[PDB]
């Protein structure tokens, strides 16, 4: 269990020291995309939620594969906005739907530290 608050202003720094192994001891739902949206990690919080096998998506497209949900100005939009700007640090609330019972999180993406990756952050409200 690593001790990260979803939300840390830090958050960035503090991730880029952990490795899959230790991503998996986080208190919420983290993924890292490229900047095409091909899923680089996923970690067992986030399957937990979304009833996927992180193993399996790992280089799947998020939002063309995994999550059509997700396809939509209200959350592509915005991802494909900062990666186009090269800064992103948004939170907001959307229900997850596909292929599951329609679940409400709290998202928070931001920039990562290292190169053209990006962060997904994902917790139940
Ligand atoms: C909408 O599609 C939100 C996300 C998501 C992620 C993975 C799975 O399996 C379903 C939905």
């Amino acid at each position: 269990m690593e001790h990260v608050a979803f939300g840390s202003e830090d958050i960035e720094n503090t991730l880029a020291k952990m490795d899959d192994g230790q991503l998996d001891g986080l208190a919420f739902g983290a993924i890292q995309l490229d900047g095409d949206g091909n899923i680089l990690q996923y970690n067992a919080a986030q399957g937990d939620i979304t009833g996927r096998d992180p193993k399996q998506v790992i280089g799947k497209n998020f939002f063309k594969d995994v999550a059509p949900c997700t396809d939509s100005p209200e959350f592509y939009g915005k991802f494909k906005e900062g990666v186009a700007s090269g800064n992103l640090n948004t939170m907001f609330e959307y229900t997850f739907d596909y292929q599951m019972t329609p679940t409400k999180v709290k998202v928070h993406m931001k920039k990562a530290l290292s190169g053209d990756s990006y962060w997904v952050f994902v917790k139940r409200v």
